[PDB]
């Protein structure tokens, strides 16, 4: 689901929609949400609503629009999961970072903006979140369960603003050697935080997922809100 009429244009003229949640009160910091491989779906709607309840405005851009505009896949359906994996396989990460940078610029100039923008990414979005953190166009970044962070360690010293990452300790995408590499690499830059949730799998924060772990999701989400709160005012 997207908000009708919202259009954001990227570096290369590509335009895309977004689900936008205006804040309860103005002004407010704006949070750009980088979605999972499944697109702007029920979990994204939930995430928008949550952040609005917590004193933010939120913008979730349609990152699949270069291939398939309005993608919103339900992870309960095998056919829709398969669609999502096909989209991820072909997904252009660099164009995703560009689209997110455009959404951040858009977020900054919303009429209720207090001038501060954050970025929260989930899964696909968590990997994009790290790449955006390295680019530095955003005030604070949060990434949940990003894949392949261990291959982006050269970018650790490029991060010049705070970034916080939540990772499952039983995430099959991040086995022990990868966790050790990420832990040691990210540890070199005190602007970064990486928290591991022992006993939690890849989609531990996604309500409805068989991976969901309430205690882990609760602690991660509490840390996220405390990390974003400094943007408020």
């Amino acid at each position: 689901m997207l908000t009708e009429g919202i259009s954001i244009q990227s570096y290369d003229g590509h335009t895309f929609g977004a689900l936008v949640g205006s804040p309860a009160k103005a002004p407010a910091p704006v949070i750009v949400i980088a979605h999972e491989i499944l697109g702007v779906n029920a979990f994204m709607r939930e995430t928008v609503s949550w952040l609005v309840d917590q004193g933010y405005a939120a913008v979730c851009p349609d990152l699949h629009a270069r291939q398939a505009p309005g993608t919103a896949l339900d992870p309960l359906d095998e056919a829709q999961r398969e669609q999502a994996y096909k989209l991820w396989q072909a997904f252009d990460m660099e164009a995703g970072v560009g689209d997110l940078e455009a959404a951040i610029r858009y977020a900054r100039h919303l009429p209720y903006s207090n001038g501060k923008v954050g970025l929260v990414g989930y899964s696909l979005g968590g990997a994009l979140a790290f790449l955006v953190a390295a680019k530095g166009c955003v005030d604070r970044v949060v990434g949940y369960c990003g894949v392949g962070l261990e291959k982006q360690l050269d970018k650790v010293p490029e991060v010049k603003h705070p970034a916080l990452f939540h990772m499952g300790g039983q995430d099959h995408f991040v086995p022990a050697p990868s966790r050790q590499l990420i832990t040691e690499g990210f540890g070199a830059n005190p602007l970064l935080q990486v928290h591991w949730y022992e006993g939690a799998g890849h989609s531990f924060a996604r309500t409805g997922s068989s991976d969901y772990v309430a205690s882990a999701a609760a602690l991660a989400n509490e840390r996220t809100l405390d990390f974003l709160a400094p943007l408020q005012g």
